[PDB]
């Protein structure tokens, strides 16, 4: 961790399940395992997602990966950052004060206090030129920002977003709205089938509960996508 512009002792990462030190440069970030690093192109960064887990506990980071990273017969296309909602984190960024000067001071803080979250997202962000996707105006019958529900055998949480599903967490995926070709309802528990454009089938999400229904159609529909059943 040398000339890191910046290092992030101990982070807990549930996509790939470990802790890493994550060392951030001009050009790519690396990940420290205790047994594996990975380098990475900032460019490989394709999404940033910050969301609360439903659990009201921690605060998820997700970035988008491609290509995706490999250990090693296994791809990984998310990595998944995990933080204590409230957790916080002072840094200041090890850069020479005239190199700050002359390129970082548009995009980053020489110091940052904040929760770490909120830290990491931000000098991501300034360095990929990423926009932070975060909650939109989406919220559940009991004012949440995901449903409970599986896709497969896997149980877990649907977050609909501004222009996307988002699914956590035994696989995580992401399905931009724009991929979308309609979306199916169907049989206490519903179905939500998001059917793809370009022949891609469709993925559901099994077991909503009835009384999502109506405010899941709505704000779909609000994102004017094709719904029906």
């Amino acid at each position: 961790a040398g000339d890191a512009i910046v290092s992030f002792q101990d982070v807990f990462f549930t996509t790939p399940r470990g802790r890493y030190d994550i060392d951030i440069y001009k050009n790519s970030i690396r990940l420290r395992g205790k047994t594996y690093e990975y380098k990475l192109q900032h460019r490989q960064i394709q999404r940033i997602v910050s969301l609360p887990k439903a659990d009201d506990i921690h605060h998820l980071l997700v970035l988008a990966i491609e290509p995706p990273l490999r250990k090693g017969q296994t791809t990984y296309p998310f990595l998944v950052l995990q933080f204590q909602k409230d957790e916080e984190t002072e840094v200041q960024l090890n850069l020479e004060d005239e190199d700050y000067e002359e390129n970082y001071k548009d995009k980053l803080k020489k110091q940052y206090d904040a929760k770490t979250h909120i830290v990491l997202s931000h000098v991501l962000k300034g360095l990929t030129d990423r926009r932070v996707i975060v909650p939109g105006e989406y919220k559940s019958k009991y004012d949440q920002c995901a449903v409970s529900c599986s896709f497969k055998a896997n149980e877990g949480y649907l977050y609909p977003l501004d222009n996307a599903f988002f699914f956590l967490t035994k696989p995580t995926l992401y399905i931009p709205f724009s991929d979308v070709s309609m979306v199916n309802i169907s049989r206490r528990t519903f179905d939500l089938e998001v059917v793809l454009r370009s022949n891609r089938g469709s993925t559901t999400f099994a077991n909503i509960s009835k009384e999502e229904q109506q405010l899941l159609e709505q704000f779909l529909k609000s994102k004017n996508l094709r719904v029906k059943n």
